């Protein structure tokens, strides 16, 4: 539309929330197109990713791994203020796979420590999409240091199944999956470094083996288990957005299914149904909709079970409610 | 359905057969919902997986790797009697990806050697699904020791293409693909052990490399070749069910195609057509329907050709019938 | 069709062109079925795959890696004269995934140095398909030495989207992706060999790690960059055919999307839409259709970013035209 029209659209600032939770939004669009404003400060910081105190010099959008989920509707504009504090040591930028032009915005957002930038793009295609830092010449290093997240561009009319029936979730979670490549010394002990750059050579060597030392959800082994398990109740409809900016994954809800799964993450592509295990290629996000039918603890994993149970890619859901014996029952409990 | 309603349903005892064959069943359901009964004894045994005499301590449902294919129809109940003999050394259980609740049943079927259990679940979703053992804390180890198989939940009305026309097969085969991680000594020779637990620590180290030493069909290199090549004839419609409980695979019928392929393995998701090579993610089963049009030997492989021809993921079909020169002909045979 | 009917069909001799370009063709078929004739000479030749001078003894159809794209229409016959010159040292053949019977033609085309053969097959299924050499017992070695390419069997009515609307491209490119497994010495430096056979044992060892040392487009790191970058203009419709005969890939156009993507490469399977990153399993070809909307440089990569930027799987597009600030604009350029 006209230049005047774009400048006249309402501007709305949104307060972000850390993963796996999601900021306030409406499934069906409220009002016409808007310029949705977000601000994220980049934090380079050491984080511990396992039970052995293993460290990673994370490069984190908004201070978290993965970066937070930004939600807008189709044809809204997303206007991001990206800040790189003088306390950081590296130049960073951002590539929105949802965006069109300039390497997803990467070519217009290269900010050195002490700089900020504001990028606006029209969210023309509906779906969940990965976003990640991509400084020319050091792209994978930043991505596998945790500098990635995802956004969801909801259709203005909300989600629908393959027959056009509405699919309205009761709650949504964002599971960002991260492959880490941590160097080890000759004794097999993970190495620690004073500054991010100090680990560059050692890390690229591990990266070239295409074999991550850790594969985790929400930045650490067990981050979404125990007292940090995600929750639901029998009868509740849940949308699980999942992304992996660098490597393939195959999500599976143990004890459940993906009733409707937009495996490619794009809402104009009809969702697959009754899925046991879906597939999200590296560089993409996907979304699965499920209505819980049984109470109890569920595991949500990357179904290469070595990656899930040896490398860290396992989360839990704690579900409340009444057990359904029609669906499943122990006719004879374990006995001699 | 109420407990009383379920108790009034007819019951049918099924006798399982060893893969790649499939037990007798009817594509279109005969009558209303029934409780289909199966029994499987778990056998921990040594299996030789290659011609170098390499051994794996298999944990096998029904004594085979993969475990047998169980076939029921949507909304039937599958009632499994699972037995863990006193001669075994480990606790085992079963998780049906087709089931809803208690980690697919794994949480209700933990049986120590000398125990048995009976689990019943309602097959609410149509398609092929993986089932596998998953003892808490030792999940991938059992799965990559061959303790996995699949089931097929047929629509009550049999299979149909994307437009609803019936698809009826003449033969069905079940190919279970297994990734094995066999430890080697300092001389690159595969190690042998006299107890399953003795190889645990050494196997976990190999598993962590995410690089299998072997990738095979039906438990061993060349299993489905020669005396075990699958058979068909020109004009015959064949359904090939393929599962991989832990790692991705990309099936391809050399010289043929996947006319209709439910790549996700779920029948309510329309099948892809005219496939050359399809993709099944670790933790899932898929199914391809093909009508043979040429006689001869066909290879059926995981199309990462190193995995097929160096690691063992190759099977054969021997097809009888008349050659079709319209489809293919050697205009000039190899000559000087 | 009878032998007489086929003999009566018109013949059209086609001159192949080197990738990423595609020989002249008509999207909508001109007239009725034809026997389309192609000729390719196999060349075993040394090629350099990176700036360091790393060598590979390639086995190349038509002298290039990948082999050239052959284009025909559904129900035409593809008649290939394949020549193995006496200057080569190995037997070679060709398996067309588009063909039906004799291992894709591999069983009828085994030619030793000094021999030739002519194979004809009916292109019964529409889509892009891989073709590759497959000598019994040496299959993956020939394929990962670059002996593979693809063909495109267009519907007689040209391409259409999933709802029947015509999709007509302005330009087409064929990107062949190759995984290489180059042996290294004790200093971690790539080895060079006098003869191709000298490298066999060392190469098979690297192949078994399932970890390529290089993953490239058009036979070498950076092959499709600089003066050889692909080109387009704002408003231009481009079809990008991508193949990988041995290993999975996940194409992504940085700054753009796959507006319509036949991820399975089969035209009778409706294309996915608005894709960020699509997935092509090893042993298959896929195709993406995109209308460029923004000018500038774009990267086209396999989105496992380590494979793209460390191993070589990255190409560039140079796009002319006017910048669209509605789609994207830098509200505040990087500043303090
Ligand atoms: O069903 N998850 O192993
Ligand atoms: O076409 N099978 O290599
Ligand atoms: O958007 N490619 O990193
Ligand atoms: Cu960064
Ligand atoms: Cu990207
Ligand atoms: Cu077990
Ligand atoms: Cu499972
Ligand atoms: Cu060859
Ligand atoms: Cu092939």
């Amino acid at each position: 539309a006209t230049a005047a029209e774009i400048a006249a659209l309402p501007r709305q600032k949104v307060e972000l929330v850390d993963p796996p939770f999601v900021h306030a939004h409406s499934q069906v669009a409220e009002g016409g197109p808007k310029v949705v404003e977000f601000t994220m400060v980049i934090e380079e910081k050491k984080i511990v990713i396992d039970d052995a105190g293993t460290e990673v010099h994370a490069m984190a959008f908004n201070g978290t791994v993965p970066g937070p989920l930004m939600v807008v509707h189709q044809d809204d504009y997303l206007e991001l203020t990206l800040i790189n504090p003088e306390t950081n040591t590296l130049m960073h930028n951002i590539d929105f796979h949802a965006a069109t032009g300039a390497l997803g915005g990467g070519g217009l957002t290269e900010i050195n420590p002490g700089e900020k930038t504001i990028l606006r793009f029209k969210a023309t295609k509906p779906g969940v999409f990965v976003y990640h830092c991509a400084p020319p010449g050091m792209v994978p290093w930043h991505v596998v240091s945790g500098m990635n997240g995802a956004i969801m561009v909801l259709p203005r009319e909300g989600l629908h199944d393959g027959k056009g029936k509405a699919l309205t979730y009761d709650k949504i979670y964002y599971v960002g999956e991260q492959d880490f490549y941590v160097p080890r010394d000759e004794n097999g002990k993970y190495k620690k470094y004073e500054a991010p750059g100090d680990a560059y050579e050692d890390t690229v060597k591990v990266m070239r083996t295409l074999t991550p030392t850790h594969v985790v959800f929400n930045g650490a082994v067990g981050a979404l288990t125990g007292d940090k398990a995600m929750t639901a109740a029998v009868g509740e409809k849940v949308l699980i957005v999942h992304s992996q900016a660098n490597r393939d994954t195959r999500p599976h809800l143990l004890g459940g299914h993906g009733d409707y799964v937009w495996a490619t993450g794009k809402f104009n592509t009809p969702p697959d149904v009754d899925q046991e295990t879906w597939f999200i290629p590296g560089g993409a996000a996907g979304a699965a909709f499920y209505t819980f039918q049984q109470p109890g603890i569920y595991a949500y994993v990357n179904h290469n079970l070595i990656e899930a149970f040896e490398l860290g890619a396992a989360a839990h859901f704690k579900v409340t409610g009444e057990w359904n014996d029609d669906l499943m029952t122990s006719v004879l409990a374990p006995s001699g």
